[PDB]
């Protein structure tokens, strides 16, 4: 099994891209071969908020798109800024629920303990996210945030 616990502070996440977001995760839950049951929330909120959470939680007074709280296997949270992504979607030229799951997978993948802080670690890391859109039918380079 595989449950994510939504919440949008927003009121703009329309209740089909919910399930685009989850069958997304599902997808990739599946292509990491983790067997086990999994849950793990996401949280959608507006810019004033993520900086809130930023700056009392990772001490950055700054907005910001997605940051991950890593911890049934309790994988942890992701949370998600709907201004940032509306915006980053505009200049990937997908839609704002593309962008909305990108982040998401993203945030996933950290959740895992994939990290991208070193050259050999991101190529470890964009080369599992990128097989996974792929592999999902996303195959358009911007889908992939030219990475
Ligand atoms: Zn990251």
């Amino acid at each position: 099994a595989f449950t994510i616990d939504f919440s949008d502070h927003t009121g703009l996440v329309k209740d089909a891209w919910y399930k685009q977001i989850e069958d997304l995760l599902e997808f990739a839950k599946k292509e990491e071969h983790i067997e086990d049951d999994a849950e793990l929330s996401v949280t959608f909120v507006d810019k004033q908020e993520i900086q809130e959470i930023n700056r009392t939680y990772r001490d950055k007074d700054k907005v910001t798109d997605v940051i991950s709280f890593a911890l049934p296997r309790v994988l942890g949270d992701i949370i998600i800024c709907t201004d940032v992504a509306q915006e980053q979607a505009n200049n990937y030229g997908h839609s704002f629920e593309r962008e909305l799951g990108f982040l998401a997978l993203h945030g996933f993948l950290h959740l895992l303990g994939y990290d991208h802080m070193t050259e050999a670690d991101e190529k470890e890391m964009f080369g599992r996210q990128d097989t996974i859109l792929n592999a999902y039918g996303l195959t358009r380079d911007h889908h992939h945030h030219h990475h």
